[PDB]
RNA sequence: AUUGAAAGUUUUUUUUUUUUUUUUUUUUUUUUUUUUUUUUUUUUUUUU
């Protein structure tokens, strides 16, 4: 949902046997494009389904 | 049936010889097998 700022993401080798492994989050450095009415726009278009990760 | 007649114009002789339809005369002169076409798409080096 937020443009300046992700969730957490499972990622690697080991994600799921272990719980310091595969842990990364994603950022933008260069936010030049108008972001958060895209992001409104597909979540009222397609409802994606939200999770979290363990 | 004569004045009154009975006789092959016949035998014999090769139209033959000499002489290459011959010499010269390149089926060649030219014409780009080129021309448009991305070896491309899909796939998490990974779990009890």
């Amino acid at each position: 949902k937020d443009c300046n700022g992700s969730k957490v993401m499972l990622l690697g080798r080991f994600k799921f046997s272990d719980k310091r492994f595969g842990r990364v989050k994603f950022s933008l450095k260069t936010p030049i494009a108008d972001c958060n009415k895209l992001v409104s726009d597909f979540v009222k278009q397609f409802n994606p389904r939200y999770i979290n990760e363990e």
